[PDB]
Formats: structure tokens, C-alpha cells, sequence
């Protein structure tokens, strides 16, 4: 869950993810301004990287809220 969910780079962030498999990169982690992954994915739209980033690991609480907020 590294700034590649920024960039969207699906297949980095994915392969993070995996690399990751309970790595260092804390994929429930924040950003200089707390942004969560799903959150700065959610933001800029990448429903793709979310589809299953989602689906598990990714912490995700107020998204249903952030998701209504970004309409």
C-alpha cells in the first residue's frame, strides 16, 4: 500500500500488497495527512485498485462516508 495506490499504478500497489504479505508497509497506515490506502484511492478514483483492496486487509471505516463525500 505504498504512494502507488496514489499514482494508481494497479499492478505496483498490487504487487506491493502481496510483496508486502504482512511486510513493513503497513497497508492500514496513513499519509503525511492521515490518508488510509482506500482513502487516497478512493479520492482519486481508482475503484479498480479498490475492487479488492477492499475486499480485504485494507482498513476502511468512514470510506462508505469519504466514498459519499467524493460522490
Amino acid at each position: 500500500f505504498l504512494l502507488a495506490c496514489d499514482k494508481g499504478d494497479y499492478y505496483m500497489v498490487k504487487k506491493i500488497l502481496e510483496e508486502n504479505s504482512s511486510g513493513d508497509l503497513n497497508i492500514n497506515c496513513v499519509d503525511v495527512l492521515g490518508r488510509n490506502a482506500v482513502t487516497i484511492t478512493i479520492e482519486n478514483e481508482n475503484l479498480d485498485i479498490l475492487q479488492l483492496l477492499l475486499d480485504y486487509g485494507c482498513q476502511s471505516a468512514d470510506a462508505l462516508l469519504v466514498a459519499i463525500d467524493s460522490e
